[PDB]
């Protein structure tokens, strides 16, 4: 199947199969995944920007480690997007976390590489 940039999964598709059976990701790879943050799941380090949360949908759930400056929109019970790398089973090392605030990403060849 095609569409969008990169690939993507969900908290069903990382466990059950990508939207039919297209493949499963590598425990060695980078990927992206939307899901709804479970309430209460978001632990954050009392002294650090580390997070641990779970994201689910009407199907299954996955865990997320993130560490860093979290979207100020990110909330307990909204439909976020993760991206980063597969940890082990159904857990993602997020590398950014996004709060479905549309997002766009300006490339290099505009800012200071015109």
């Amino acid at each position: 199947l095609r569409s969008n940039i990169d690939l993507f999964y969900t908290p069903g598709e990382i466990l059950y199969g990508k939207r039919e059976t297209q493949q499963m990701p590598e425990v060695g790879q980078r990927l992206r995944v939307g899901g709804m943050v479970m309430p209460g799941s978001v632990q954050r380090d009392p002294n650090s920007l580390k997070v641990t949360f779970t994201i689910y949908d009407a199907e299954g759930s996955v865990d997320v480690s993130y560490e860093g400056i979290l979207p100020d929109l990110f909330r307990e019970g909204q439909g976020v997007v993760v991206q980063g790398e597969l940890e082990k089973g159904n857990h993602i090392l997020a590398k950014e976390v996004l709060a479905k605030h549309d997002e766009n990403y300006t490339p290099p060849e505009v800012e200071k590489a015109m």
